[PDB]
């Protein structure tokens, strides 16, 4: 079987209970996950762990508090005492476990579900081969051994707005922002890095990247994370919304796709 959780953020307790409610057991099912991984959540070094050993049996992709651990880890940004990163960054397997994590990908594909997830989307600009050049890129410049001058160079708001002739910093900065930030978008599909509310909270004219028609989307479902204030409703056919805000006191969110049958832990917080 084929079982998507949204963002775990370090909730190891409910992460192993929603498994064990559908049986997932490697070598029969797969287990696909948004990102976000870490931070906020007491368990990040548990869940790093865990996920790591599956191996083949996990397809993961990078969230935004993944890079930020990366960037941490590599003494690019300052540890934020609110993500809970401390006891990952000093356990004795911390060097084998993150550079594991930045060798993972931003963007899974499976050509016979019909089925792309990415952290946060895919951005309506995009279509189906640039999203996939752009996340070889950004893979490649992580899993590189100057990996820490891209994670430096990732900060940024700008630019917001796709084009194929961007180029060096700014096309970095962009594919981060679309695959890892994203939420909102203008009509013309251009990025808002500001925003966070729920749809209907958001100032006109801003609207769900997903509310925007784009060539992936149109021939492929699209499941992501990231954006936890949607609840994981709101979206149309063929969008999943995974993340329900478990390290905030939601819930954990496992959708086994052969019956796209939906399976919720609770938040222990
Ligand atoms: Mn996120
Ligand atoms: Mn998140």
């Amino acid at each position: 079987a084929t079982y998507l959780i949204g963002d775990v953020h370090g909730c190891y307790d409910e992460l192993i209970a929603l498994l064990h409610k559908v049986e997932f057991t490697p070598g029969k099912d797969t287990l696909w996950l948004t990102g976000d991984l870490v931070a906020r959540g007491p368990g990040s070094l548990d869940v790093l762990r865990y996920v790591k050993s599956l191996g083949d049996s996990v397809r993961l992709v990078l969230g935004n508090h993944d890079l930020h651990l990366l960037a941490v880890f590599a003494g690019i940004s300052r540890n934020k005492p609110k993500d809970r990163l401390t006891p990952l960054l000093e356990a004795p397997d911390a060097d084998e476990l993150l550079n594991w994590l930045r060798r993972q990908p931003l963007l899974q594909i499976d050509e016979e579900k019909k089925l792309v997830m990415a952290h946060a989307g895919i951005t309506p600009q995009w279509d189906l081969q640039t999203a996939k050049e752009c996340a070889r890129d950004v893979e490649a410049v992580l899993s590189s051994d100057s990996y820490p001058f891209f994670l430096d160079a990732m900060y940024g708001d700008m630019p917001n707005n796709w084009s194929p002739e961007l180029r060096g910093l700014g096309r970095l900065r962009f594919i981060t922002n679309a695959f890892t930030r994203m939420r909102f978008c203008f009509p013309n599909g251009q990025l808002d890095m500001y925003s966070k509310e729920s749809p209907e909270e958001a100032p006109a004219p801003l609207k769900p990247w997903f509310a925007i028609p784009g060539p992936v989307a149109e021939e492929y479902s699209i499941a992501f994370g990231h954006w936890a204030s949607l609840e994981g409703k709101g979206t149309p056919e063929g969008i999943y919304a995974l993340d329900t805000g478990c390290c905030w006191g939601g819930t954990l969110t496992c959708l086994r796709w052969e019956d796209k049958q939906y399976f919720v832990q609770p938040s222990n917080r």
